């Protein structure tokens, strides 16, 4: 029961890296897709871009991890793993190879919308058996995971930001991100493969030698997750993106305010909050407070609907200061992070051992299952207004 050089916890982490850098590299891709689309027509296609992808990946993400809750134990972990972490890496490698090529706009929309439900359907199948497989470890394996995550985040907005203030053509900015993200998942494939080597490994894998109960033991988490992520995506990105500067002084603002004040401040707190996880773990897997403070978090809704959201038709803005809106994102992100590590990490620790991989990954479908109401709710909203 040592992790000899952490070498294990390491790999946990790069495999969290490696399961959202690349979608993450994805979506900070659209204004590609959406400029790509706009200058190839001759109601439109890049009016529908976002909302057509946002449904081409929740309906898999959701529909795959589920059925990854109650069929994993039918394929072993590796194959689910290494098979994934293959068929995406082939999938953006195509992803990158058409940046290249000449198509036209209908074509290129149904081939990406194709390629964003394979990314999603695998992705889902990696990330609920990473989340089993971490269940056998100590929490701390978790939360590698998710600080893994956070950091995939990071790289995303430092990517976007790189990239504006580079001056290159959307295109080529593009290309590099589909090929880092392979570059990136050949690097997870290699870290993978070097685990069963590690002692530490094969003690808590070697642990392998009624989903109704299960999912009553982790009730109070499975739902506590998917509050978390039904409110942080039901604001962000979609609602968060439409807020304006009022302090600024400079042109040069436009375009930073949003990868700046939203999604930079957004990825650090998410980040960093995830990564407290692995060190503090406050309140306690047995402890009120954390389902409470998931419900507090409620609050962000109004908070950030009455920031300078610019044009605004039917509410008031509260808080127009730009600090206002920091403040609440750096705390909205972080709580989000936090809260869900804590969720995941707790999750399978209330069930026994040669259960918590199944509880993982309903863990992960539960997480997934925010994402997918999130989106709704966000929708709805935008749909009435
Ligand atoms: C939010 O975000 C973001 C974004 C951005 C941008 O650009 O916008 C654009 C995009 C748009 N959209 C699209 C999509 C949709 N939607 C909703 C949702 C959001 O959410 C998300 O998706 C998520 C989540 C999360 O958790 C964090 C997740 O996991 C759990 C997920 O799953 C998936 C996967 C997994 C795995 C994989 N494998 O493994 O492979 C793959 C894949 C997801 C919305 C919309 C930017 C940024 O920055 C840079 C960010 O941040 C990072
Ligand atoms: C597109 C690239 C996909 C590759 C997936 C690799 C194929 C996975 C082969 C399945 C192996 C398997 O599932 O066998 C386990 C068990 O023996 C059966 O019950
Ligand atoms: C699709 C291409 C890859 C398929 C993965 C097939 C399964 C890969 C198995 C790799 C061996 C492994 O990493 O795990 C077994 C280890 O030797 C003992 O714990
Ligand atoms: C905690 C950070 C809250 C910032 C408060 C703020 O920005 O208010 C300033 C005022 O609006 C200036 O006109
Ligand atoms: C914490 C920041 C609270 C500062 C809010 C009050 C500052 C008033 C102001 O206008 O400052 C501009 C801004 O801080 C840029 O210089």
């Amino acid at each position: 029961p040592q992790d000899r050089y952490k070498a294990v916890w390491l790999i946990f982490f790069m495999l969290g890296l490696g399961t959202l850098l690349p979608w993450n590299f994805f979506m900070t891709a659209t204004q590609y897709f959406t400029n790509r689309l706009d200058m190839s027509q001759n109601n439109s296609l890049s009016a529908i871009f976002n909302n057509v992808m946002t449904l081409c990946a929740m309906l898999p993400l959701l529909l795959f991890t589920y059925l990854n809750s109650f069929l994993h134990q039918r394929i072993p972990q590796s194959v689910r793993i290494l098979g994934s972490l293959v068929a995406i890496l082939l999938v953006f490698l195509i992803t990158a190879i058409l940046v290249k090529v000449q198509l036209d706009a209908l074509p290129f929309f149904v081939i990406t919308m194709i390629k964003i439900v394979l990314i999603n359907s695998f992705g889902a199948i990696l990330q609920g058996s990473l989340f089993g497989l971490a269940g056998l470890f100590p929490a701390s394996y978790t939360a590698a995971i998710m600080s893994g995550q956070g950091l995939a985040g990071f790289f995303a907005s430092v990517a976007m930001i790189c990239a504006i203030a580079s001056g290159s053509e959307l295109s080529e900015s593009a290309f590099g991100y589909f090929i880092t993200a392979c570059a990136v998942i050949i690097l997870t494939i290699i870290c993978y493969l070097g685990l069963p080597r590690l002692e530490f490994y094969r003690y808590y894998q070697q642990l392998k030698l009624s989903i109704k109960a299960i999912l009553k033991k982790i009730s109070v988490l499975a739902f506590s997750v998917c509050f978390i992520f039904t409110i942080t995506i039901g604001m962000f990105p979609a609602v968060t993106v439409e807020v304006k500067s009022s302090i600024a002084g400079s042109s040069t603002w436009e375009r930073y305010f949003i990868p700046v004040s939203c999604f930079l401040t957004f990825n650090i707190f998410d980040w960093l909050g995830r990564s407290l996880t692995a060190v503090f773990m406050w309140p306690g897997k047995d402890s009120r407070w954390l389902p409470s403070l998931v419900l507090a978090r409620l609050v962000f809704v109004p908070l950030l609907l009455l920031c300078n959201i610019k044009p605004r038709r039917y509410l008031t803005v509260v808080f127009e200061h730009d600090a206002w809106f920091i403040f609440f994102m750096a705390a909205f992100a972080f709580s989000n992070g936090y809260l869900a590590s804590l969720c995941m990490c707790f999750g399978p620790k209330k069930v026994k051992p040669a259960e918590a991989e199944t509880a993982g990954a309903i863990m992960a479908f539960f997480l997934c299952l925010g994402l997918a109401l999130g989106a709704v709710f966000s929708f709805l909203f935008r749909a009435i207004v």
